[PDB]
């Protein structure tokens, strides 16, 4: 255990405490691991060097701990004008283990800086054989980043992010880039320019419990393959929470499979409450999907296939085996259907015991093997 102030950190909202804080981290590391504590206050930091160096470099066994969100604030210095891949991060090309941070706030100060800045970043090597392991983030707030809020990256095994908040960031509040056997729980993402939550790049065996996303510039939560022709994310459980008042969809599932969305409240979104776009074996169970299509004539729940024949994969992602059961669906004045399949090859949808109401038309299926009951 080390108090950054014992290493020269002032936390006066002006002085550059980077070196001090980094010194404390290095001491903990050398001691084989420990907690680096930062008393209440605003600690300014500058880029450590190249983008990949971020601001603060965590290492095996080291954890950061503040006096609580909003109480302890690490903020980028005014005038900073370079790309910073993670104000707090782990080393590229190194498999870092047993580390994290809690009870503090990372402020990207994007109003007074330039360059893509991400709050948190960690991982090994994109496309490389290796991963960070055993990472825990608790009660941390990330805000004002010009880039991503929380960006745990390829590859990270057994990561846990809970009771945290990401808001007012340039891109996505939370990203799950190739996370494995990990968990996102009781987190909140709002006012981000793009997505609240963006699960991408082969992430799998991932659980998202009771997370909330609202007021985001795009989708509340999206699970997608990404730009590259890589193994699709799969085996993901979205259990509970709420995704509402987002610019686009509440929940978007694109070029993915084996996803279960259950017990969630989805409302007030610009587009569809739930959109399945080129995915297979998706289960939409016991959700409250209502009052969406606030900005467009779309259905509360949309099912369609994704044509990527001219894209990276040269594949036509046919949507198959979508189970929609036990949901309560009511539209807005614009909601076209309760549930709709596009006549694009999407097939084998199973609609079972769904209460639909307040829409121009309850259901519309086209798949020759798609069924409806109740
Ligand atoms: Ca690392």
């Amino acid at each position: 255990d080390y108090n950054v102030k014992d290493f020269g950190a002032l936390g006066d909202g002006v002085s550059d405490d980077r070196a001090s804080i980094q010194a404390a981290i290095d001491a903990a590391y050398a001691a084989g691991g420990g907690t680096v504590y930062l008393p209440a206050g605003e600690y300014r930091v500058s880029a450590a060097g190249e983008p990949g160096d971020g601001c603060l470099m965590l290492k095996d066994g080291v954890y950061l701990a503040g006096a609580g969100m909003g109480e302890t604030v690490i903020k980028l210095i005014d005038g900073s004008d370079q790309k910073i891949t993670g104000m707090v991060r782990s080393a590229y090309g190194e498999e870092t283990s047993n580390f994290g941070m809690r009870d503090l706030t990372l402020d990207g100060n994007r109003d007074n800086t330039s360059g893509k800045v991400d709050g948190w970043f960690n991982g090994y090597i994109p496309g490389g054989d290796g991963a960070d392991r055993d990472v825990t983030i608790e009660r941390v707030e990330v805000r004002e980043m010009s880039g991503y809020g929380f960006d745990p990256h390829e590859q990270t095994i057994n990561l846990t992010i809970r009771d945290s908040v990401a808001h007012d960031n340039g891109l996505d509040g939370f990203v799950a880039d190739y996370l494995v056997d990990s968990v996102f729980e009781n987190n909140v993402a709002y006012a981000n320019d793009r997505h609240g939550f963006n699960v991408v790049t082969s992430t799998h065996d991932f659980v998202m419990t009771n997370n909330v996303a609202y007021g985001n510039g795009s989708s509340g939560l999206v699970v997608q393959r990404g730009l590259e022709d890589l193994a699709l994310p799969s085996n993901i459980l979205i259990d509970g929470g709420a995704y509402y008042d987002n610019a686009r969809e509440g929940v978007l599932l694109k070029m993915t499979s084996d996803i279960t969305l259950q017990n969630a409240d989805i409302h007030g979104n610009g587009s569809s409450g739930v959109r399945v776009y080129g995915a297979q074996d998706v289960q939409i169970l016991d959700n409250q999907i209502h009052d969406n299509a606030q900005a467009a004539a779309v259905p509360e729940v949309l099912l369609q296939s994704f044509d990527d024949t001219a894209g990276a994969s040269g594949t036509y992602y046919t949507t198959l085996n979508t189970r929609i059961e036990g949901n309560t669906i009511s539209g807005s004045a614009n909601s076209t259907y309760g549930i709709q399949e596009r006549n694009d090859g999407t097939d084998y949808s199973s609609l079972i015991d769904n209460d639909i109401a307040g829409v121009q038309q309850p259901i519309q299926l086209y798949g020759p093997h798609s069924t409806v009951s109740g």
